[PDB]
């Protein structure tokens, strides 16, 4: 959300007139551990969430009978295609944002890599054994060749589906 | 920001430990009119907050010194260099997100469009005379291409520099 010139926080999880649900509003836009992404910042290949699951991104078309956007996209988890189009969100006047729901991404190092697994430290030091690796985009390959060359640098991002964790990106932290 | 499974708001707005400021947040992540968005769903032409200032974005590149991305841009308004850095926005354990601010937009209905200027209707029908458009993109020939075919489809989005207010893209509404 943002805060206007008065000091009023407003979100946009409000649809067509933290925060709370209000008149107009979709109880979807209110899942957990999801942020609002104004639609023109969505590019293929991004993560979203489509009917409530997280998935990639593959195509981007607009609607005719809404005008809206439509995204298709598959399950990083189940591999099926979803599909979704995006909502209207006018938290203020003049203020109109189609917008969709992203997935919040936890940070974890790497300690080991073998079996196809990995194990995993939360910043809490957290271990976690067996992480599963998703099979896109060389994760597993890149992934182990930026380990093999610098492991303290190597971390993991991950999606948790009701308790079923899974790293679908990584990231070399330099500096 | 997000809710996690437990119903609690966590706030990218937090550096490294509506929102208020905690210890080891910027004062800078708090400007009006501005939403956090994470580093990596920015391109090239996007428009970004860089030294408080509404800028089109023209370069995007790593700083050695931290290893975050740095953004080289030019002023909306007064066409001048600017430059910024990501920051680090850390609001849960393993949460990590580079983030940058951008502007929040308003969408205006285009009435007329005569001497390089443009009437314009707010949401809830405040007329703006003389409103500018920026010289960016051929946005005017655009806008007018779209207005001369159809007037009741054509919206501007607008920037507001305290008090002095510029057309910076257009939208058409479908369906």
């Amino acid at each position: 959300g943002y805060y206007d010139e008065d000091g009023h926080y407003h979100s946009f999880r409000h649809g067509i007139h933290g925060p709370r649900p209000r008149p107009g509003d979709s109880g979807d836009s209110y899942l957990p551990n999801t942020v609002t992404i104004p639609c023109h910042h969505i590019r293929l290949g991004d993560f979203l969430m489509l009917q409530g699951r997280p998935c990639q991104v593959i195509r981007i078309s607009t609607s005719p009978a809404t005008g809206q956007y439509r995204y298709l996209g598959v399950d990083l988890f189940t591999k099926q295609l979803h599909e979704e189009s995006s909502f209207i969100s006018n938290p203020a006047p003049s203020v109109v944002v189609q917008t969709m729901l992203g997935p919040v991404f936890k940070q974890y190092r790497v300690l080991d890599m073998h079996d196809g697994r990995v194990v995993a430290m939360t910043e809490t030091g957290d271990v976690k054994q067996g992480l599963a690796v998703i099979d896109q985009s060389n994760l597993w390959s890149r992934l182990h060749n930026a380990f093999e060359s610098g492991r303290g640098s190597v971390r993991v991002l991950v999606l948790n589906d009701s308790g079923r964790e899974l790293a679908v990106d990584m990231k070399v932290i330099h500096g």
